[PDB]
């Protein structure tokens, strides 16, 4: 569904979305740590732009400005669910939680849906804490794995459990490519 480059390098980044793009991949993001990059990022064709800072006015300063240069998809990651809700007050389209621990995840979920969260996100390498964030109704599932065989068995599982929008990340095009044709 969705392919999510992740290469801080400009140069490499702006390749692989050139290279996505021509192969028929109709929802591409791209996180970074500079919303410059980002700027970029979305003149060459990128659909989803994903903040990744830290300092919850850096972040503020970011949206605000993508959304002055009419980015229509901005999304947020961050592991306190703070810096998510004041996101969300600014028109963050997307809220990706970011967590290593399944019960302070589902913690973050139920309350961003009860602030009014509708599009919600979900990341990890582990696929059993993918599952109960399905479980509990996140969005959109990120998959995260080192190789291909793994992240491949992963989708399909999601698949079969019923996930409707899932979301890869890699720094490998080539795993990417293979993620789009499956």
């Amino acid at each position: 569904d969705i392919l999510i480059v992740n290469a801080t390098d400009v140069d490499e980044m702006l390749k692989q979305v050139e290279i996505l793009r021509r192969l028929g991949a109709k929802q591409i993001a791209v996180v970074s740590d500079d919303w410059r990059i980002l700027q970029e990022a979305l003149k060459k064709g990128g659909d989803i732009l994903i903040v990744n800072a830290t300092d919850v006015d850096e972040m503020l300063k970011q949206v605000e400005i993508l959304r002055r240069l009419g980015a229509k998809q901005i999304a947020v990651v961050s592991d306190d669910w703070r810096i998510l809700q004041e996101a969300l007050k600014k028109g963050g389209d997307i809220l990706i939680v970011n967590a290593t621990d399944v019960d302070e995840m589902l913690k973050q979920v139920e309350i961003l849906r009860r602030l009014g969260a509708k599009q919600i996100a979900v990341v990890s390498d582990d696929w059993r804490i993918l599952q109960e964030a399905l479980k509990k109704g996140g969005d959109i599932l990120i998959v995260n794995a080192t190789d291909v065989d793994e992240m491949l068995k992963q989708v399909e599982i999601l698949r079969r459990l019923g996930a409707k929008q899932i979301a890869v990340v890699s720094d490998d095009w080539r795993i990417l490519q293979e993620a789009l044709k499956k």
